[PDB]
């Protein structure tokens, strides 16, 4: 009810920013070590600060640290506790530092660590997909455009689509990481300091490439948050497409995949209904990752220099986006490990819609017919085959009524198995082409037989 | 009477893309020439057929560049417009151009090439704006202005230091453009509809001919992927956020309340009855235009969310946002650079305002820490001294040494070299600080990096 | 040149020329009020009104040259009016700013656009109701988690979308009423000391009343935000229609076949019918969301009162409106050009045991606890899966192995046709319930 | 384990526990209808109602153990009910699904939250009107392009925000009415053949009527979308208040001083007063926009009818609602903890020639055309800029040199006080006009 109370609750950040504690401690140790080296604090002050910070870290890891809203945020929580433990030397940690450059440093360190963790998770999902592909390497499914059957494809070729998507995501994560890995520490409030700090020393100690060249930039920049949010959002769109695909494959209309009981829900009344809830939720969680990105874009839009309290609002969306994408990645990996393909159902489905048509057109082109004539002939033959009706079941006599170009060899180009084997272009679904790409990924991901 | 449209005509109005995708013509022609050359090399068309296609496509490109080409809605899109015109020009050979190709791999190829060219043009414009900003900084290298937190004056800084903030922002933007360009520069051409082909094409030849690093390794990915669009959109949006902050800053500096900056008449609007009113419209519109760049990004994120594999017609909606985003960001960059070349700083107005905000307080606290006083005591002392100044109506540099010595013995006559705004600025010394020698180092770096003479 | 680059960047006539009719109406009302208040003569007023009418006729005839060197729609019209009638044209500037003129014009444009959208929505609702009536007895699955859950009637499915669109029409009506207040007479932001009459112009332009605050009048764009949101939620509904119909057109579902006039195809696979209009409907919902985000972001953090940033409010509104009108209209065309495949659907239904919940309802009615009813029916479905039959093919004696409550009347609760007939709750898929709702909609849309 | 990882990813209780009151209200109404309809005994119904009341008391006393192994609010409450009362609890779910239950509960929660927001909006409007009344005579500049344009009264500026919030309240009212339709009785998606009565439960729960389509009932989240948008537009307004007050708190403007209780500072720079609460109000508008985008994107392209994706619609709604309530309340506290720096404001006004437009009005009233009046005034203002004086310090002789229409009455139109007094159009900043609008708002808000 007090104004001070209402403002305190509105402005407190510890409820969410306590997750930065490891990075805040690392940053404060590096700062103290540098201060001592530069003669701004004593070596005994450093010794006490380092030991006291390590004690606090241990207390937090053991869940014995009481986070307090009356201490506002992670930084003041940790520093007031340090003062309680070691006395007046703790008060020297503020020398030649502001909350403004401290928070920037801590957040960049947290984002760096979170990116490292995401990359491991992506590799794990890529491995899950490639292992699923190797286990189900011979299965043929329809390939779709406009959700219409277009050509036959190998199941491993489809799964490698998602592996390639995730590789571009990993690349964006690596590039983001490098760009963010510059140290804001030593910018102080915005202008730097006249005290004899060494910003190269703290940048090195904290694993940054070098110190940021402009103190105002250092305290005002949140591009690293934006870029990480965007990179999570693109990853999330890939997983939303995997979710759409697998929810469709789990339908009875498609009938291609059966999730295990452990990754689905059901009904006692309709025991055959198996709902793929985890992948629906993966699809749905792509939305909040997009919203998290919009939050911080809108937040930064039109802000003056240098530091503004508005930046407090960049933490929660980054934490949410990160937790969400990590979950989406890991659940998709578990789902991939807990699905079986319905081989008879798939086989029964493939004869519908003449997936061999393009192979037959390629046959005619190889025999010298122009592409348009080839397409016209094949469409007429398909037109003789409206029903169950299959091109490979037509007689040669029937084909010769349309063109003398057909010969007995045609049957090696018809049916869905021959069609897959006839694709030969780089990146194609041809069996040998897919075998080459599986080999690249078994090498790159260090997949073993064990 | 009123013409009565057919269903097909009503649908065609809704689905046509030529009204916007005509802007892909150069890339579409380059892609088709590369394809035809490959077809001939692989024996799929004759060398005669290839030569007819190449010369006909070059004629068509000349016609478009002359504004003598009639774009037709009844031909749907840029690809069919060009190829139907080619068939009208050369006849039968044109009909072999589409051998071992789909619109699905063609469109993806054409759009990547367009985005690659657009990124190259944006990086050039960014460097031009960085130069404009560095030149402004050099021209005004000695000017002191406040630095702000919470829109409250916090420390004194050099104007070149503030301007280099934007140069550093733009450098990260340029880095994002370079990284985006490299990731997009792989060729979808030869994925066909989605699965590849059994016809003997050469995807490495077309990739090389078109300046791509390599062919994409997955045909389904090649026709289904629009990450390059998303990444380019995001990179534009972040650039736009930087320019929106530049806009906010310069709209504030042009106010009478700040009074720091006067735009020229060529980059402002005014009032004949209020001749001192100078509205900084260009920078207001730069700030505003950041919004549509963010909207463009959201469009394509939302478009791709939840789509099944592989190619879907929804992807046609990826073009207009990318074109809008690109045209907007290029305008925003260029206009910001023109504004930077057409502003004057109001030196007397700035100077008169600086001395009364105790902006030297942190410098005095640094003095005390240098003389061996712990931080907390340094602040205690400085806060008390500023309190005396508020009482006396004076600046810290007006206090006697005797008065300071009433709170601490450490003060000596050298303290006066640490007080006042000019001396405060001079005392910043850390790397990346506003110190005059620090800033001079950074300006030297930028002058060399941008090849400024 | 610098002036040239800035002129190109700041020009708005390339997009804002679409406000011409509203700009002219607003200037006519302004001139009429100036004469009524004695600030201009009736002769000057008459010259202005006739000149503006002449210009409107020129624009409608495609004989008016829009000029970038006259910046925007307002200066293009007024400079042309000066050329046409001379000094009286200049009197329009009396007691007016571009700040209040543009806000007035844009509200009028939005009001007219919303009126058009409501007409289009009703047309699409009729198209859906007509498709429902043509297929009123068709049973299809109802889905949860993209799994078959219950049997439903196709008209019940289509009425989902009609009810969605009714909410959208309601938002349009509410939005229109809230924007229908006049900003004209706010001038630059503070009003005027000249003896204008803002009640007269408000009435003349069909507004409910003048806005009560001049700063608000020039600084407000909520009508744009609300209209953009309303368009975005309508687009969401159409994106779900698009998803459903792209699924239904798939071979895997096989529920419907679009006509050749509303699909794209393949010489080589003449059965490959792509539903491109409905995919593009789905995809266009994205730009309508992005247009909303644009104007939200534009307004966020702006100081009062008028700022040049507001020039950016027009393009997104025009885009959003053009887009949603297109989506609505093409969805109606698609609805008129689809044929269901009853044979395929009907043959797919028996394996799904969609009558299971109806059998559970039978047992609940006979006094069995619901949880027990579900377990027992699930066991019977298991028996059916094992025997390869439907529930209706089990003997009564087989059911009695699980409970004595089953009696010969059970067979009237089994099979999909019986199941649909047994739904009876208000708003349910039951045949009579759906017939009631169709009757409601036929009357409400004046279908003959 | 796998089961464990899925359980954690899919559990909703950590956030959806906040629906408990609505869940219990809905369940009691459902049980009451079941008993009236003969589906459960009256004794079973009485046991359920008493047990639900008991559980509500436990929750309100912080004695209820929420469990992730019971997934969500519905199962948490109902498994607890079964532990408390036994078998009768297991009849509660007769003729109901979680699909219609959750839609009902969320609508009720939204209806309550909207009611709470409207109260908080009215409180902020009163705070603003009270601030306006205390400072009713204060003149400040009005701005276009962040350049001083005309003199206005501080109450007129604050009434801008009150009018903005009135449109917000209108949107909240309209959104509440549209959401106030009952989905209960749609069951999984198709309704039921059990003899429920949906009108009875709609009545009991305060809904206008039952939703007319069961598939719509389980698949619709437009009420979330509309509530999220309405929060986002309110947040826009507050972000502009935030921008304005952070500017006014600057030393460059120097208009406003926040109290220590609503600001932060520096012990070494004791006149530095950071307006953190209003900066955070401005910044929190962003997450409200992001919450909207989340649910728009979630709904885009989703098939019918119920999908697990919808679990993601709660967190954004709860966040958006908590955020906007805080933004509203903190803005109201800030309004009660600011003082205007009257000498600083007064000293800044004369140099701007803010009376120029009032002088132009004077000349138009005396019969000069618009452009001539501006030509004359601009010349005079130029003279004053040279001489460093105000228009009101010019001699009538030197004015008459420029035009004979000037007379001694001109001085009553010069200077900022007279300029403000001379505005007369409805909604203008004129003293009498603003007094009228303040009176209107004092009555409307029941201020005593
Ligand atoms: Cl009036
Ligand atoms: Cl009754
Ligand atoms: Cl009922
Ligand atoms: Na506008």
């Amino acid at each position: 009810e007090s104004v001070t109370e209402k403002v305190e609750k509105f402005t407190e950040s510890i409820s969410f920013d306590k997750v930065l504690y490891k990075q805040d401690i690392m940053g404060s140790k590096a700062h103290a070590s540098m201060l001592a080296h530069q003669g701004l604090i004593t070596d005994s002050d450093k010794d006490s600060i380092l030991r006291g910070l390590d004690d606090i870290e241990r207390q937090i890891e053991a869940n014995k640290f009481e986070w307090r809203t009356d201490r506002e945020d992670v930084h003041m929580n940790i520093e007031a506790a340090l003062t309680d433990l070691i006395g007046e030397p703790a008060k020297k940690l503020h020398t030649a530092r502001s909350r403004n450059d401290q928070v920037a440093t801590d957040f960049r360190l947290w984002c760096r660590d979170a990116i490292d963790t995401i990359i491991v998770k992506i590799r794990n999902l890529q491995r899950a997909l490639v292992e699923l592909a190797l286990k189900n390497e011979a299965l043929i499914v329809p390939g779709y455009t406009h959700l219409q059957r277009a050509q036959p494809v190998l199941l491993p070729h489809v799964l490698l689509t998602f592996v390639e998507q995730l590789e571009r995501d990993a690349g964006r994560y690596v590039d983001c990481r490098a760009r963010l890995n510059f140290s804001p520490l030593g910018a102080c409030a915005l202008a730097g300091t006249g005290l004899p700090i060494d910003r190269f020393m703290t940048a090195n100690a904290l694993g940054f490439t070098e110190p940021m060249r402009n103190s105002i930039d250092a305290v005002s920049d949140r591009d690293f948050v934006l870029e990480f949010l965007y990179t999570n959002a693109n990853t999330g769109i890939h997983l939303s497409r995997l979710g759409e695909e697998w929810v469709l494959w789990a339908s009875e209309e498609f009938g291609f995949m059966t999730p295990s009981d452990s990754v689905s829900t059901g009904s006692s009344i309709m025991p055959q209904k198996k709902n793929p809830d985890p992948m629906e939720l993966v699809r749905g969680k792509s939305a909040r990752v997009i919203g998290d990105l919009v939050t911080v874009l809108t937040l930064c839009k039109g802000l003056p220099l240098a530091y503004n309290r508005d930046f407090q609002e960049d933490k929660e969306p980054m934490f949410d986006s990160t937790k969400t994408i990590m979950g989406m990645i890991d659940v998709s990996a578990e789902f991939a490990q807990n699905v079986t393909f319905n081989e008879d159902r798939i086989k029964k489905s493939l004869p519908a819609g003449h997936l061999d048509a393009t192979t037959l057109a390629d046959y005619l082109v190889k025999k010298g017919m122009p592409f348009r004539s080839s397409h016209d002939i094949v469409g007429k033959l398909v037109g003789v085959c409206v029903s169950g009706c299959e091109l490979q079941n037509l007689s040669l006599e029937e084909m010769k009524k349309l063109s003398p170009v057909f010969e007995e060899d045609v049957f090696g180009f018809l049916g869905v198995e021959n069609s897959v084997n006839k694709f030969s272009s780089y990146g194609s679904t041809g069996s040998n082409c897919v075998a080459e790409q599986l080999g690249y990924w078994v090498n790159k991901l260090n997949i073993t037989s064990t």
